[PDB]
């Protein structure tokens, strides 16, 4: 099943990689001084999405301790202001370690990241994310706030066409984004970034 198949190993020096990451640490920056912290990230991708999502508290606790571990696997911590080339490094040492994880059968930080974000968009808990309860990430985010292509999205997430999304289909397709760069999971995010 595709939604399992992942790659053992990704590259990293090329220019891809470090536009994508660079658009994202630019948003990050909220304060703008060329420094990313974790505070900066817990806020834009765990508060602001959350409440935009109207996630309850437990939900967005839990998704919140996912984005803290997830972050730290990258060498962020609260208080800790970092450079974009230091980002960088942590990022390749991340989705290096997360791909083994993964061949090897061990629990992986965006899968679980994965599950916090899948429960808060399943509103009806039903077990799976139909095309009412989906949204575009780059809209929800604030990135690109002019994203409108829902169903094109969800339909590329929907690697068996059942119809409707599972979470290891939306893990699969966030790793896509992330990790691998797959050319199939371009615009994901919407024109905010490449
Ligand atoms: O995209 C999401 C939500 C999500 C969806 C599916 C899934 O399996 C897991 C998570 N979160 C996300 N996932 C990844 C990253 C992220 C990626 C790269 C990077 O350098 C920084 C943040 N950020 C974010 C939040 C965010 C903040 C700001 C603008 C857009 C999105
Ligand atoms: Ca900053
Ligand atoms: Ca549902
Ligand atoms: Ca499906």
């Amino acid at each position: 099943a595709s939604k399992y198949a992942v790659k053992l190993k990704t590259d990293f020096d090329n220019p891809r990689w470090i536009k994508r990451h660079k658009h994202m640490f630019d948003f990050l920056d909220i304060n703008g001084n060329g420094k990313i912290t974790l505070d900066e990230i817990v806020s834009k991708a765990s508060d602001d999405i959350c409440a935009k999502l109207e996630a309850t508290p437990e939900q967005t606790k839990r998704h919140q301790v996912c984005v803290e571990a997830f972050f730290r696997g990258c060498g962020m911590e609260y208080g800790k202001e970092i450079a974009f080339p230091q980002y960088l490094d942590g990022w390749k040492q991340l989705a290096t370690s997360e791909l083994k994880k993964w061949a090897r059968n061990e629990p992986t930080l965006i899968r679980e990241w994965g599950d916090a974000v899948f429960d808060i968009f399943d509103k009806d808990g039903s077990g799976t994310i139909t095309l009412d309860e989906w949204k575009a990430y780059g809209k929800i985010s604030g990135i690109s706030p002019s994203q409108e292509d829902c169903e094109a999205t969800f339909r590329h997430c929907d690697l068996d066409n059942s119809g409707d999304l599972d979470v290891d289909e939306m893990t699969r397709q966030h790793l896509g984004f992330w990790y691998t760069l797959d050319p199939e999971a371009d615009g994901l995010y919407g024109n905010g970034v490449p």
